[PDB]
């Protein structure tokens, strides 16, 4: 499926950070549950499996130095959710910084 470049969340059941916290329960994974459900992501239940109320962006495979809000710009930059949180200027770094992390 595409993702979400609208203003619209996917999924309104998980806008709330509270909703989204509820989804992961007891969690193993490298990457802080409270860091995840901030940066708009809740569990799937498949290991640690996230996806994003608002673009229906999913991430697998957690390292244990990763950012949420870092990941969610690098695979999920049209997200209108991290565009309000964050900022395009913050979104531009991010992405200056993956680009030129891997030409390097
Ligand atoms: C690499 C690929 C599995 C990717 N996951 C990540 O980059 C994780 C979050 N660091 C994804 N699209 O799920
Ligand atoms: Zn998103």
């Amino acid at each position: 499926n595409f993702p979400n470049s609208t203003n619209l969340p996917r999924n309104p059941s998980m806008a709330d950070y509270e909703a989204r916290i509820f989804t992961f329960g007891t969690w193993i994974y490298s990457v802080n549950k409270e860091q995840l459900a901030r940066a708009g992501f809740y569990a799937l239940g498949e290991g640690d499996k996230v996806k994003c109320f608002h673009c229906g962006g999913g991430l697998t495979d957690w390292k244990p130095s990763e950012d949420p809000w870092e990941q969610h710009a690098k695979w999920y930059p049209g997200c209108k959710y991290l565009l309000e949180q964050k900022g395009q200027e913050y979104i531009n770094n991010i992405h200056l910084t993956h680009s030129l992390e891997e030409c390097l």
